[PDB]
C-alpha cells in the first residue's frame, strides 16, 4: 500500500523549499537530531550510514561531520538535486553520495548498512505513512547488530475544555449574518484539526496509547486499537480530546535525547491533533473516563488516516486530511 503507486501530490510537495524551510526552522526538531548525532559520535565514526528521505541533506551532513566513513542519502522528490548542490558547496562529495528515487526500489551502492537515520514523522505521528518505508529499508539493508534512529516513539491523548473554540468551529454555522447555515456542521465535525492547544485548557492527565520500538516493530503494528482511561484533573465541560507524540534516542547512547510535541512543551511544526466531540460532557475532578481508540489508514489513500474514538459511551469516526 506504500511500496507501490507513486503519490504525485506527495513527492511534489517535497519538491519546493517552503516545506523544508519550515522543518529547518523547527529548532526543537532539528537541534534534537543535531545533539543526538554530535553527542554520540561513537555511533557514527567510521560507519556506513543511510539517510531515508534526506531532503536538503542536513542529517547526512551531521553524520559526516561526526565521522561517518560513508553516508548514502536518498529522496524521491526533486529536492534531491538541490541537495547534490549543497553537498558540493560544503565539500562533502567524498563522503556523501546522493541517489534519486523511492527507497524501496532504487539500487544502493552497498549491501548492508551499520546505522539508519530519518525524520519520517507526521501529524499524530503516523500521518503520511513514511514509517512503512523506513521499516522496509530496515529489513532489506540493516546489518546484523545495526541500529535505526530515532529508535523509540509513543502517542498520547489528553482531555480538553475550551467552549469558545468549540463554538467558533461548530456553533458558528448556526447564525451567519442572520442566516442559518446549520447544514454545514455535518461536514465539519468528522475532520481532525491540527492546531496548538492552550496548556491551561487541559482537564486530565495524559495517557499513553501506543509504544513503538523501531527494532522490534513491524508494518502490521502500525494499525492498532487501544483501551484507555483518562484521569480527570479539573471540574469543567469536556469539549475535545487532543493527541500528540514523543520521540526517543536511546540504544547505545551515552547521551540520550528526547523531545515532546505535547501542549505542555515548546511549539513544533507538528502542533497537536484535535478530535472535537459532537456533544461536550460535564466532567468532575478525580473522575476516571474509560475510552477506546482505533487508528487505521485510509484504504483509498494510504497516506491519510482514519480514527475511531469512543468516550462517554459515544463513538465518532474522524479523518486526518
Ligand atoms: N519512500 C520514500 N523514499 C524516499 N524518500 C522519501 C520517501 N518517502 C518520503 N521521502 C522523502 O523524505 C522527506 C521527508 S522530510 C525529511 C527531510 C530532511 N531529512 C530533514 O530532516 O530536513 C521528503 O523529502 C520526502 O520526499
Amino acid at each position: 500500500d506504500l511500496q507501490e503507486d507513486e503519490d504525485g501530490v506527495y513527492f511534489s510537495s517535497y519538491g519546493h523549499y517552503g516545506i523544508h524551510e519550515e522543518m529547518l526552522k523547527d529548532k526543537v526538531r532539528t537541534e534534537s537530531y543535531r545533539d543526538f548525532i554530535y553527542q554520540n559520535p561513537h555511533i557514527f565514526k567510521d560507519k556506513v550510514v543511510l539517510d531515508v528521505g534526506c531532503g536538503t541533506g542536513i542529517l547526512s551532513m551531521f553524520a559526516a561531520k561526526a565521522g561517518a566513513k560513508k553516508v548514502i542519502a536518498v529522496d524521491q522528490s526533486e529536492i534531491l538535486y538541490q541537495a547534490m548542490d549543497i553537498i558540493r558547496l560544503n565539500k562533502l562529495e567524498d563522503t556523501i553520495v546522493l541517489i534519486k528515487g523511492k527507497i524501496e526500489e532504487v539500487s544502493l551502492p552497498v549491501e548492508k548498512v551499520d546505522v539508519i537515520i530519518s525524520e519520517w514523522m507526521g501529524y499524530f505521528l503516523l500521518f503520511e505513512s513514511m514509517l512503512d518505508s523506513v521499516l522496509y529499508a530496515k529489513s532489506k539493508y540493516l546489518a546484523k547488530g545495526g541500529s535505526v534512529y530515532p529508535d523509540i516513539c509513543t502517542i498520547s491523548l489528553v482531555a480538553v475544555s475550551d467552549v469558545s473554540k468549540h463554538a467558533d468551529r461548530i456553533a458558528f454555522w448556526d447564525d451567519v449574518y442572520g442566516f442559518n447555515m446549520s447544514c454545514m456542521k455535518k461536514a465539519v465535525i468528522p475532520e481532525a484539526v491540527v492546531e496548538v492547544v492552550d496548556h491551561k485548557t487541559l482537564i486530565s492527565d495524559p495517557c499513553d496509547i501506543k509504544h513503538i520500538d523501531c527494532h522490534t516493530t513491524s508494518i502490521s503494528d502500525l494499525e492498532f486499537s487501544s483501551d484507555f482511561t483518562l484521569r480527570t484533573t479539573k471540574t469543567a465541560m469536556c469539549t475535545a480530546v487532543a493527541g500528540y507524540f514523543d520521540i526517543y534516542f536511546e540504544k547505545n547512547c551515552h547521551n540520550r535525547v528526547v523531545f515532546s510535541t505535547g501542549p505542555q512543551s515548546t511549539k513544533t511544526h507538528w502542533k497537536q491533533t484535535i478530535f472535537l466531540l459532537e456533544k461536550p460532557f460535564p466532567v468532575k475532578a478525580g473522575e476516571a473516563l474509560k475510552g477506546k481508540i482505533t487508528v487505521h489508514k485510509n484504504k483509498k489513500d494510504p497516506r491519510s488516516l482514519i480514527v475511531t474514538l469512543t468516550l462517554n459511551s459515544s463513538t465518532q469516526t474522524y479523518s486526518l486530511q
